[PDB]
């Protein structure tokens, strides 16, 4: 059937867009391929934890996986599982594996909550056509408020066993002349205190994050999406995957949509049409829909920039072995609190998340997710044979990112007389994991594939809203940028187009 606006997906771009559409009185249907995560499972919890993964951990995989960095300790809990509509999806391309959330709320379900604005000077470099004053004066503050961003209590942080891992890396970085910053979060830090005090059910302090948090984390289902539903103008249909998009003869859009059960069985195929179509299927999902539409002839007026300009936000994982006198703790909060800020906009820039280890015993390992400035980009190329977008990125394209991460952590090792771990990412001696991504950015870049507000070039009333808009890099964890840009874009679109 017909509905005035359709939003594909329910991540950050989608959730912002649907809230503002509903507030403007536009009846809106959101289509989400994953589940609404609200049913207690076999342990009485909605989500599995990192030490008890089960089918809920994984989108259609036959075996659980250890979180990257943790295989040496967490492989013991891996098990065979039924392919199921679980929450975290590892999407494998030829030389890159991208992790994304699947469910109502998208990556907000599975992410570490780190809610950080990019440096304005870097924002201005990456998106020179965008008015940065409005972003920093209006849209970033709006996003932080709506997302329920909050700040850790520094005294509690300094004293608690749960953040010893962070304090150790702070001290070690400091000996190399490198500073740290507290990173705001959407996990409720007041709740986290009460967890440590034994007052409320643990989540961050019970090795939960990457397969969901049963408590504490203000994912989008609690914030933007709850508000969108509260307008009375928004509904969400789950286990509905959009496959194809075409433009009707009178200039609206028609979608083919598959409805599945949680075992992946096809229940129905539906046609849904609309006046305004908003893509919020993520860097991977929105880009795939548009390259498919271009290259199968259903949106033939899409431009050549659709598919282009993808990067992994310079993501590189690495780890250091601490001295025996610098244990990182058996008890590590699953939510990061600190980053090493070595980002100066040069090619040696690094912003490094100090990541927790979920082993639950002492390993002496410090783990880092480095975010770097690497100009290499990949392209999603349609394969008509298999009907998939294939990202053409090669591992050698991450060499500049590795080089920047290694230069920084070499300074820390030199100052402290420590060495890397080489055994955390597989049998091959490898200190830097260079073929994964948690922060996919690009594919439908703002001002390239779209105008400066995400209006898809070649088409009217067709919008992209999400991480596919970002040109490969933001220098920090990306969801605040995605949210703030989505606030800017939908406000303009409603004013001028709707
Ligand atoms: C493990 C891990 C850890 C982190 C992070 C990710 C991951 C995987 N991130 C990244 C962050 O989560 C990510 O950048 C955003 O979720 C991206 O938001 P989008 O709106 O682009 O898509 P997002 O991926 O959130 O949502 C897309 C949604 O569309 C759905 N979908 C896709 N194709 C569809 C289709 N064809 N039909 C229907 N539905 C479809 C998906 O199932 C999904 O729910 C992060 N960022 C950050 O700033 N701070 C952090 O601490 C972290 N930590």
């Amino acid at each position: 059937g017909y509905v005035p606006a359709v939003v594909i997906g329910t991540g950050y771009g989608a959730a912002v867009s649907a809230l503002r559409l509903g507030e403007a009185g536009v009846q809106t249907l959101m289509l989400e391929m994953g589940q609404l995560w609200n049913q207690p499972g076999p342990d009485g919890n909605i989500f599995c934890g990192m030490l008890n993964p089960d089918k809920r951990s994984s989108w259609f995989k036959n075996r659980t996986e250890a979180p990257l960095g943790s295989f040496l300790w967490l492989d013991v809990v891996n098990r065979n599982i039924d392919p199921y509509a679980g929450v975290l999806d590892r999407v494998n391309y030829d030389q890159m594996s991208v992790y994304v959330g699947r469910g109502v709320g998208g990556g907000s379900l599975v992410n570490g909550g780190m809610a950080v604005e990019p440096k304005r000077s870097y924002f201005e470099e990456i998106l020179p056509r965008v008015d940065s004053s409005e972003m920093y004066d209006r849209y970033f503050p709006r996003a932080n408020s709506m997302l329920r961003v909050n700040h850790i209590d520094t005294k509690w942080f300094e004293d608690t066993e749960w953040y010893k891992f962070a304090r150790v890396s702070r001290e070690q970085a400091g000996k190399a002349g490198l500073g740290t910053v507290f990173v705001p979060n959407v996990y409720d830090f007041g709740y986290m205190q009460r967890e440590a005090a034994g007052e409320v059910p643990k989540s961050a302090l019970a090795t939960e994050v990457i397969y969901g948090n049963n408590h504490g984390k203000q994912s989008l289902d609690k914030t933007y999406l709850a508000a969108a539903l509260g307008t009375g103008k928004v509904t969400i249909q789950t286990l509905h995957q959009v496959k194809t998009i075409r433009q009707t003869k009178d200039g609206g859009y028609a979608l083919t949509v598959e409805q599945k059960d949680t075992d992946g069985k096809l229940l129905a195929t539906k046609e849904i049409s609309c006046r305004y179509l908003f893509l919020g299927a993520g860097s991977l999902g929105s880009t795939e829909l548009l390259v498919r539409a271009r290259d199968t002839g259903t949106l033939p007026n899409l431009n050549s920039e659709v598919g282009a300009g993808w990067g992994p936000n310079g993501n590189i994982m690495t780890a250091r072995a601490n001295h025996m006198w610098n244990p990182t703790g058996a008890h590590q909060s699953s939510i990061p609190a600190l980053g090493i800020d070595a980002w100066d906009n040069s090619d040696s820039s690094v912003f490094a998340e100090i990541a927790p280890m979920p082993a639950g015993l002492e390993t002496w390992v410090s783990l880092y997710l480095a975010i770097t400035k690497n100009p290499q980009r990949g392209t999603f190329v349609y394969d008509a044979a298999t009907d998939r977008a294939k990202l053409n990125w090669t591992r050698d394209q991450n060499a500049p990112a590795v080089n920047a991460a290694k230069a920084l952590f070499d300074r820390i090792n030199k100052a402290n007389g420590t060495i890397y771990r080489y055994d955390l990412f597989g049998t091959q001696l490898k200190a830097f994991a260079d073929d994964f991504c948690y922060h996919p950015l690009g594919g439908c870049v703002l001002g390239k594939a779209t105008d400066d507000y995400g209006r898809v070039a070649g088409y009217k009333n067709l919008y992209v809203t999400d991480g596919s808009l970002i040109p490969g890099s933001v220098g920090v964890n990306p969801f605040v940028t995605i949210t703030a840009l989505a606030e800017r874009n939908v406000e303009r679109i409603i004013k001028q187009d709707v």
